[PDB]
């Protein structure tokens, strides 16, 4: 084909206070290969707004512990079975906000990126 195919939910609601899982698969013809494999999550307040990396995978994952998110984030895919969602523990109405995945999977040319509009509901 001619792109990576990502599947993630364009607005995703979540009560406050709940836990908020992020999916976000992908589809490639090569296995994942953790040596090589790259994944960014970032977070940005708005569209307009800079985007605030959180999580990154470089042969392993890395948590950046962004200082919005305390220590909430959690990685909570699988490449190997090409889902590279992230959980988010006890959202907070300020989580609310614009989530991308973007993946890479050498040696496929294609890369990939999932956009996720997170909304927080009044508890």
């Amino acid at each position: 084909s001619n792109a990576m195919e990502v599947t993630v939910p364009a607005t995703l609601n979540v009560l406050n206070g709940s836990d908020a899982r992020l999916p976000c698969t992908f589809n490639s013809a090569y296995t994942v290969n953790h040596k090589q494999f790259s994944l960014n999550w970032t977070y940005q307040e708005a569209n307009n707004a800079s985007e605030e990396m959180f999580l990154q995978f470089r042969m392993k994952i890395i948590n950046l512990k962004l200082e919005r998110f305390q220590d909430r984030v959690e990685f909570s895919g699988n490449p190997s079975k090409y889902d590279v969602s992230v959980m988010l523990r006890n959202v907070q109405p300020e989580d609310e906000g614009i989530y991308n995945c973007y993946i890479m999977n050498p040696p496929d040319r294609h890369r990939g990126h999932g956009k996720i509009h997170l909304q927080v509901l009044m508890e």
